[PDB]
């Protein structure tokens, strides 16, 4: 009655299996064999009969010895071999191999090895064998075929007698391995390793973030379907040859190409890539029947844009350093590890790679069976390669159906192939900077989904639009300032008499002008008439500190500065001051009102139309230099995507600093349609707005995001029917205000628009015309005439849904900054993708990303990025989730940098008149729809949220 202990990895099945969780199809090793020839039934059997005899391994049961389990060993019996017959057929023959990779074992009785002689002809015969797990792994299918081919070869060719055994004999048995195993983990060999790997994963990222097209579930999705994938000769005999001038195995090349790829499009520096490893170092085990395989999680690193030299190198010795403290389990590490365990993705790593050797190169033809349709994903992705005698490495990229489409996965592979044909060509470019994406997916990305071409006129300016329009439409409103009116040619009368004073000043092309007053019919017509005198207009909103005006003055260094009346602002020597109204203003009054000659301001649509500074966030504000053929074509292509009527009014609400205001004006005035000037900000009443649209019939509005808020929960908003179109720019748009805005006021047509100051006004557009709307409203197609790319580091466009900078090109992108040349080169950089003498591209430093539908996402600014774990956190999935939970209106999450490099989230709140939130309720409710790491440490409520000047949240005032 000898008993013999149980390996680590035998004990975890036995203990999950009384668990009754060892009942999947994954910890059964199931292989097939078809058999082409006459077959000698007789010495099959005592080739099956002489392996069970040999390998004591499949002849052992588990019990119970103590409580505790121990390892139980027969004597010699016969196979237990079923034989039947087997129709032709695919689908006949995978359905007896599912039923022997699904039936159970007894570990009480066993046997845990077993088999089916399936006959089909005379001459043709498929063995399928199957053995359990814990007296199995993939190598010994491997020895179970080679040691099976030896002993009926020469039984039935041979003729030799089945009383002997013709193969050599087993040095030890598995039950020694598991009794050095016992030994070995209590000992200091164990606290080396597990030392090792705790300083070797330490900081590495728990999750992966690869882009999916489902966001993973919280239990996570076992099932899994298959896309093959085959390298052909010309690439196989290159990933050898670079294997081989590098010192690097096959599978060490592979890794490093999977894990570089990997790095581009999960946005992570470091990726870690699971391995199993055949824990058979001692040469003597390479022959045993047993549960040895082991897990290696590797962890690459791409911080250091490294080479392809420099990334195999490395790979070299991570692996090296991996397949020496391959002794410890697997489970022991991830124990040992600080990343608690998910339900809803595989510990330390969720991508694996695998390697295995070819077939093995007769009177019976034994040739192999491949594996069934069903593969279990276990993992995210799995890579499964082998080098095919032929000359050629082919596998199968095992995927988890729940987070990835099938035609995503083809693409995965397509950018691999691609990856490690660059790496065979050049050990020498840096591995990120390889081209991976293919012809169609490249001419996608920057040609068809930028094919934005319009022949507007480009000889025109826009105070030349507004000229034209004075001859369509003169007797017609152009101006409402409070009662008062102003006709389409008394506006422009009044704008020829003041460009006359100021082109009888030092007023031309590119020279600034500042414009220093509160709303009013003067605002519009100092504008229009620095335009018609060939200069460009510099905003000063009074509402700003003296301080702020007295420099944008002095930055601007302009030649007239127009003022209103009761206005202190004074600017230094050099420059002069003219009213805007009053008394002070009859000298320019006075001027005939006949227009100037297009000759005498010799303006051109290539000089400054405007100047509009920065709000000033990261430094002092910078002046950016917009022209004037970048305006006309924002304005033209707003009028052909809404076409705005002659008898609507649009209303002047945007602080003219905000560079949102320009459509706000020249719109209308280029088109037909009257502007009413909303009273100043500082006389305002809470009623004013709904008041004020009803009263004028105002056609056209915008908001930002936080101020739409503002209007949907304001007093009488659905008396608002007249509204047709509202426009919203500047922050980011949440789904849950915009089907708000469906219910309050239905006929209204919500309209989504982004684009900085440097890229004139805006770039991009998405109507917010679907039935189902998402959370994350996305930014849209570009407009007229402007590219958008989505750029990684190296200035490279990254594939279809990878996360990179927003870079803008086109017509639209502003001249520079002001004043500071190094800052303007620095992000004013030449466009390579327009194929155009000088072309330039303005880096946005906003992260973002294509989605398949051909529209952009805006991501943030690269500068607010939030990790946890090593993982890039969307907060706004945090406040859509707020929000719904009830007693909460409107909900903001930050993310507070304390002392640890893991930020604390802090959430912020807007009660309902109801009652106040609680913690606790908070707390538990997103803890079930929310990940651990994603779920807000506190929670305060606030009465309101601070707005900016522009009328955005004030962030950093919470
Ligand atoms: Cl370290
Ligand atoms: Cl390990
Ligand atoms: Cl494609
Ligand atoms: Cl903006
Ligand atoms: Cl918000
Ligand atoms: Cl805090």
């Amino acid at each position: 009655a000898d008993r013999w202990p149980l390996s680590y990895a035998q004990q975890r099945l036995w203990f999950l299996a009384q668990m009754g969780q060892a009942a999947s199809s994954a910890y059964h090793i199931a292989g097939g064999l078809t058999l082409r020839g006459h077959l000698d039934e007789g010495a099959l059997q005592a080739a099956l009969d002489r392996i069970v005899q040999r390998h004591e391994a499949l002849r052992t049961r588990f019990e119970l010895q103590d409580g505790q389990p121990v390892q139980r060993i027969d004597a010699p019996r016969p196979f237990a071999l079923f034989r039947q017959a087997l129709g032709a057929g695919e689908a006949e023959l995978a359905h007896w191999q599912q039923v022997e990779a699904q039936t159970p074992f007894d570990l009480g009785t066993g046997p845990l090895i077993r088999g089916r002689l399936l006959k089909r002809n005379e001459q043709e015969h498929v063995l399928l064998l199957t053995m359990h797990h814990i007296v199995s792994d993939g190598w010994s299918m491997g020895v179970l075929a080679r040691e099976l081919g030896a002993l009926y070869r020469a039984y039935a060719e041979e003729k030799i007698g089945p009383e002997i055994d013709p193969l050599p004999a087993l040095p030890l048995q598995y039950a020694d391995y598991a009794v050095w195993q016992r030994r070995w983990l209590n000992g200091e060999l164990q606290q080396r390793q597990l030392a090792y790997w705790q300083q070797q994963m330490a900081g590495a990222p728990a999750l992966v973030s690869l882009p999916t097209d489902r966001p993973r579930p919280a239990l996570q999705d076992y099932r899994g379907e298959v896309v093959d994938i085959e390298l052909d000769a010309a690439l196989s005999a290159g990933l050898k040859r670079l294997s081989q001038r590098h010192g690097t195995t096959l599978y060490m090349t592979v890794l490093a190409a999977w894990a570089a790829l990997v790095a581009r499009l999960a946005g992570q520096s470091e990726v870690v890539i699971g391995s199993p490893v055949a824990n058979r170092q001692r040469a003597e085990l390479e022959g045993l029947i047993g549960f040895f395989v082991n897990t290696l999680a590797l962890r690459i690193d791409l911080g250091g844009d490294p080479s392809v030299a420099q990334l195999l190198a490395q790979v070299r010795e991570r692996v090296l350093a991996a397949q020496s403290h391959q002794d410890l389990p697997f489970e022991q590490v991830v124990e040992a590890l600080k990343p608690e365990r998910s339900l809803s993705h595989s510990p330390v790593f969720q991508l694996m790679l695998s390697w295995q050797s070819g077939p093995q190169p007769g009177g019976l033809g034994l040739d192999a069976l491949p594996a069934g349709s069903r593969r279990s994903a276990q993992f995210d992705l799995s890579l499964e390669l082998q080098d095919r005698g032929d000359g050629t490495i082919a596998g199968s990229l095992t995927y988890a159906s729940a987070l990835y489409e099938r035609e995503t996965v083809q693409r995965h592979a397509g950018y691999l192939k691609a990856l490690l044909a660059g790496m065979a060509a050049d050990d020498t470019q840096p591995v990120q900077r390889i081209g991976i994406l293919g012809e169609a997916e490249r001419h996608r990305l920057l040609v068809e989904w930028n094919d934005t071409a319009r022949e507007h006129p480009r000889t025109v300016c826009v105070h030349e639009l507004f000229e034209q329009q004075v001859e369509r439409s003169p007797e017609a409103v152009a101006l409402v300032y409070e009662g008062q009116q102003l006709s389409y040619r008394e506006l422009d009368r009044q704008a020829n008499r003041l460009a006359r004073q100021l082109k009888a000043l030092g007023v031309g092309p590119d020279e600034r002008v500042a414009v220093c007053t509160e709303r009013c019919l003067e605002m519009v017509v100092a504008l229009l008439a620095v335009l018609k005198a060939g200069g460009a207009y510099v905003p000063l909103d009074p509402g700003y500190p003296a301080e702020r005006l007295e420099y944008m003055l002095a930055d601007s260094a302009p030649k007239v500065l127009l003022r209103q009346s009761g206005q202190t602002l004074e600017p230094g020597a050099g420059v002069a001051v003219l009213a805007l109204d009053g008394e002070a203003s009859q000298p320019w009054q006075a001027q005939p009102a006949q227009r100037l000659s297009r000759d005498d301001s010799g303006v051109q649509p290539h000089h400054l139309a405007y100047v509009i500074y920065t709000s000033g966030s990261t430094g002092r504000p910078k002046g950016v230099m917009v022209e004037h053929a970048g305006v006309v074509n924002r304005l033209l292509w707003m009028q052909r995507a809404y076409g705005l009527q002659p008898q609507e009014a649009v209303l002047q609400k945007t602080p003219f600093g905000f560079d949102v205001s320009v459509w706000e004006f020249f719109w209308p005035l280029a088109v037909g349609a009257r502007l009413v000037m909303a009273r100043p900000q500082g006389q305002q009443d809470p009623a004013y707005l709904v008041e004020t649209i009803v009263g004028q019939d105002i056609g056209t509005l915008h908001f930002v995001p936080s101020m739409l808020q503002a209007f949907v929960d304001s007093e009488g908003v659905q008396r608002c029917r007249g509204v047709r179109r509202i426009v919203c720019s500047g922050e980011a748009l949440p789904g849950a205000l915009a089907r708000r805005l469906r219910q309050q006021l239905p006929q209204v047509e919500l309209h989504n628009l982004y684009g900085p100051t440097e890229a004139t006004v805006d770039v991009t557009a998405w109507a917010c015309d679907a039935a189902e709307l998402p959370d994350n409203i996305p930014i849209g197609r570009p407009v007229d005439n402007t590219t958008m790319y989505v750029l990684d580091a190296h200035g490279q466009p990254v594939p279809t849904g990878v996360a990179g900078e927003i870079h803008i090109g086109g017509v639209q992108v502003a001249r520079g900054y002001l004043g500071r040349p190094e800052l303007t080169r620095e992000r004013f950089v030449p466009d390579p993708y327009a194929g155009r003498p000088g072309a330039r591209l303005y880096k946005t430093g906003d992260l973002g990303r294509w989605l398949p539908d051909g529209t952009l996402e805006y991501l943030g600014r690269n500068d607010h990025q939030v990790k946890i774990r090593g993982l890039r956190i969307e907060l706004g999935e945090i406040e859509a989730q707020l929000a719904r939970q009830p007693g909460v209106r409107e909900a903001v999450v930050l993310a507070r940098q304390d002392r640890p490099g893991d930020p604390r989230l802090v959430a912020y709140l807007l009660a309902e008149p109801a009652a106040a939130p609680d913690a606790q309720v908070l707390r538990a409710a997103l803890m079930q729809v929310l990940p651990e790491y994603m779920v807000p440490a506190a929670y305060v409520a606030m009465p309101a949220w601070p707005l900016t000047p522009n009328g955005k949240l004030d962030r950093k005032a919470l």
